[PDB]
DNA sequence: CTGTTGCGCTTGG
DNA sequence: CCAAGCGCAACAG
């Protein structure tokens, strides 16, 4: 299954199990956290799969200072493990100044990069976590460490999409018949015939992706700005004690209690 | 209103 | 195992 439907099967499994208390917010809505408990003490929860990633920041490179900069647009404030991995990185600047869409890994500890994600995670009230390795399991913030493996990379993500405009469309429509097939847009629907799920078209500096939604086809604008973040991965560990996983499991039914 | 940018998400190969 | 970006919201121009 995808995230998507793993995070509704999360929801659906606390509903079911402890009741109707759970909301899940937007998918793809980053502003907070997946899951809210609607409690008489109300906390998020947080929703992954076994191989996720774990937060981001973005790096800028101070090629004239060989230094590396806080991005002033990041949307977290820099706490004592940010400025741990900035002052790695800048005192080998050089070798992560190359930057890749491939990215260089991060050999720090790997307590930093959990305090990091205890830090983060702590910020947008989350107190527990869900997860399943065959069935659900759920634990709070504070022993992340024993569940999950944390890896660190400084990479390449190039930003996300946007949908097409009003503006836009004479380039799309010009790049659209250069490539010579079928279609006709009634506004920015756009139908055809032809099979263009996940198609790709270029030109006037501008890239498009064509995707079906309602039956008929919507254009998405490629972005352009390929900036470098230092983004965590976690994964789940596979042999983990059952004293740890009955004991927060308590800890979770006592905080839905409150 | 347009477009950058950062953050969500594993996903694709 | 290794490489890599689109779907969102916030925000300056
Ligand atoms: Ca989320
Ligand atoms: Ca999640």
């Amino acid at each position: 299954m995808n995230w998507k439907e793993f995070e509704v099967f999360c929801v659906t499994y606390l509903n079911k199990t402890y009741g109707n208390k759970f909301a899940k917010k937007g998918e793809s809505d980053s502003t907070t956290s997946d899951i809210l408990f609607t409690g008489n003490n109300p906390f998020y929860i947080e929703a992954k799969m076994p191989h996720s990633q774990c937060g981001q920041f973005v790096l800028i490179p101070n090629r004239a200072e060989y230094k590396f900069d806080y991005s002033p647009k990041n949307k977290s404030e820099i706490n004592p493990y940010t400025q741990k991995i900035m002052q790695f990185m800048s005192e080998n600047f050089s070798e992560y100044a190359n930057l890749s869409t491939k990215g260089k890994i991060i050999p720090l500890p790997e307590s930093v990069f959990v305090n990091w994600i205890k830090e983060y995670y702590k910020s947008k009230s989350v107190k527990f976590f869900i997860t399943s390795n065959g069935d659900f399991i759920i634990f709070p913030i504070e022993h992340f460490e024993h569940y999950f493996n944390v890896s660190c990379t400084y990479r390449i993500k190039k930003s996300g999409s946007r949908h097409l405009n009003s503006k836009s469309l004479p380039d799309f429509k010009q790049a659209l018949d250069k490539k010579g097939i079928s279609y006709t847009m009634r506004g920015l629907e756009l139908h055809s015939d032809e099979n263009i799920h996940d198609k790709r078209i270029s030109g006037d500096d501008k890239d498009f992706l064509i995707k079906e939604n309602n039956g008929a086809y919507h254009v998405k604008i490629l972005s352009n700005t390929f900036n470098a973040n230092v983004i965590f991965s976690i994964s789940l560990k596979n042999n983990i004690s059952l004293f740890i996983l009955n004991e927060d499991r308590k800890a979770f039914e006592a905080a839905i209690s409150l």
